[PDB]
């Protein structure tokens, strides 16, 4: 019920010692130093980590916030790292509040009670546990080289994003994953994996229970072979690629029951084009106020498709439950 301690280090504790001592937090555990970034791709020697600083972001902006409107999905705005499975992981999180808020401590500040230290719980080897860490974040350029929210002076995904490098010993260990570790890490539930084309006949009524009780979701195309990683499809799509799946919903159109799933590329941006795509001619047909509710025309990495034209093109999807025995 209440988290272990990660390495020992007790949030409560080390704030209130560096209140008191005038100081701001730096974290022994996780240094900003190059081996914090990686070792090969982002190692003290590859031109990847050219121009990189650690700052805090009270040494980057006047008014830096932990949340702005909310912790959600638009805040989760992949930078220059191989964790599209992490970061898809954080996105569909955001969809369940109490989970969300238990990853995400809120109310954690840069104004009243700021020593320079943060925390976040993670589900690690069976057990929650309490992560810490300073608010020292890699910079290129004056902005955020890894995750960022759409707003520029909101930092709890990147704060997050930095605790789960944390135990991974360092950024570099996070390029390249399997989504379904972030969905349990975030959860302590377990995965179940579909392979699209084998499914079950009620896959669409699966996938929307899902949704409807928090669990987390996530899809991919297959690649072919090593040289079509992160290819980009002609209608825009991307293979190798985690995506969040956000949501789903049936409409009228054109006399029949059509069903949608909507979800979400981690880049923030890059969507289909095809039918139900922002700008699409589909919305012309569906019913104003089911249009209004559910067609956002924003390049924020979100769309919609078919369930037909999803499971055309999509060859993969994830569902984490957390009580898959029980609902
Ligand atoms: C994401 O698409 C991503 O982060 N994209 C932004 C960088 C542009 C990554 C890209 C991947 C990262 C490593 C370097 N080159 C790449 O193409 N894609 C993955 O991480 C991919 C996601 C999974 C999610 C669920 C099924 C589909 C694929 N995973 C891997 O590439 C991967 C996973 C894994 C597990 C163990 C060992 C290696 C390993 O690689
Ligand atoms: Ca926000
Ligand atoms: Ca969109």
């Amino acid at each position: 019920e209440n988290a272990i301690k990660y390495l020992g280090q007790d949030y409560e504790q080390l704030r209130v010692r560096c209140l008191q001592s005038g100081t701001l937090f730096r974290d022994e555990a996780f240094p900003p130093v190059p081996q914090s970034l990686g070792y090969k791709d982002l190692g003290p020697n590859s031109s990847k980590t050219y121009g990189i600083k650690w700052k805090r972001p009270t040494e980057l902006l006047s008014n830096p916030q932990f949340i702005v409107d909310g912790a959600t999905r638009t805040d989760i705005c992949q930078g220059a790292l191989g964790d599209c499975w992490l970061l898809a992981a954080i996105a569909s999180l955001t969809l369940n509040d109490t989970l969300l808020h238990r990853v995400v401590p809120h109310g954690q500040s840069f104004q009243n009670g700021y020593a320079g230290i943060f925390h976040f719980q993670l589900w690690q080897f069976g057990e929650w546990v309490d992560v810490v860490v300073d608010d020292l974040l890699p910079i290129k350029d004056g902005k955020l080289v890894f995750v960022h929210s759409a707003e520029g002076n909101e930092f709890w995904s990147a704060l997050l994003e930095k605790a789960y490098a944390k135990v991974n010993g360092s950024y570099e260990a996070l390029s390249g994953g399997s989504t379904s570790e972030g969905f349990e890490d975030f959860t302590g539930g377990v995965t179940e994996w579909y392979e699209l084309r084998k499914a079950p006949s009620d896959l669409y009524q699966i996938i929307l229970k899902a949704l409807e009780r928090g669990s987390l979701l996530g899809c991919s195309i297959d690649i072919s072979s090593v040289l079509d990683m992160e290819a980009i499809t002609f209608k825009k799509l991307v293979k190798g690629h985690a995506y969040s799946v956000t949501g789903a919903k049936q409409v009228n159109y054109r006399g029949q029951v059509v069903s949608l799933i909507r979800m979400r590329n981690p880049w923030g941006e890059v969507e289909w084009t095809g039918a139900w795509s922002d700008s699409s001619s589909e919305w012309n047909n569906v019913d104003p106020y089911e249009r209004d509710q559910l067609r956002v025309k924003m390049e924020d990495g979100e769309f919609w498709m078919s369930f037909r034209d999803f499971m055309r093109e999509f060859t993969r999807l994830e569902i984490c439950n957390l009580t898959p025995d029980a609902l």
